[PDB]
């Protein structure tokens, strides 16, 4: 189960974060052991589509090849803290698993700037929940974490040395699909 109430960035700039562009996960920290594979790749696009806050997600296991996309409308809990009801889609936005109650994740932006971010997420999915997950994001694929986001990791009382890098997996990303999905 999840255990953390992540605190959102003071002065979080929502329009900058939710600008329709792509964020790549470069490093992640799962608090629960064996909650996720040790080799993984993920990215998301976050934007507003016809007035609604939206995220599109991409997950790829670089070993098993398991791949899936999701689209969510976000509801606001407070500035920088959201609840997202996801539907699983193909890369084109065709629905594979409909939105359903109990299938949701929370999403807190703990730090963000032009190029980087630190987020916390808590996934709830039927009988397949996920414990707390933190992720370092960058606008550039596989970019090394800069001093600002690393300092934010420290300020959150987390040890960056514990984060797992995604940069050494052979991962490729369909940016174009992620952007398109925002409207789906
Ligand atoms: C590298 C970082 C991440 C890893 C290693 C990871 C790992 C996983 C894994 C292994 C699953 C499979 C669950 C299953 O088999 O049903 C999953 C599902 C999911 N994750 Fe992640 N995840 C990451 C980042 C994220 C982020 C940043 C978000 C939200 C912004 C997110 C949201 C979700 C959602 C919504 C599902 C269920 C999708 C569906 O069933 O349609 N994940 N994740």
């Amino acid at each position: 189960a999840c255990t953390k109430n992540a605190i959102a960035q003071t002065g979080f700039n929502k329009d900058k974060y939710f600008n329709g562009d792509v964020w790549y996960v470069t490093d992640y920290l799962d608090l629960e052991p064996d909650d996720v594979p040790k080799r993984y790749c993920a990215a998301l696009a976050a934007g507003t589509a016809s007035g609604k806050l939206k995220e599109a997600l991409y997950h790829y296991d670089p070993k098993t090849q398991d791949t899936f996309y999701d689209v969510s409308e976000l509801q606001v809990e407070s500035l920088g803290k959201y609840t997202a009801n996801f539907k699983k889609v193909d890369k084109n936005g065709n629905v594979k698993v409909a939105v359903t109650a109990g299938n949701y994740y929370t999403f807190t932006v703990m730090y963000a700037d032009d190029s980087s971010a630190l987020i916390h997420t808590c996934l709830h999915k039927g009988n397949k929940d996920r414990g707390d997950l933190y992720a370092v994001l960058n606008r550039n694929k596989d970019a090394a974490a800069g001093d600002k986001v690393k300092s934010a990791v420290s300020a959150a009382t987390l040890e960056f040395s514990k984060f797992i890098s995604t940069k050494e997996n052979n991962c490729a990303y369909d940016n174009d699909s992620l952007k398109s999905l925002l409207t789906k």
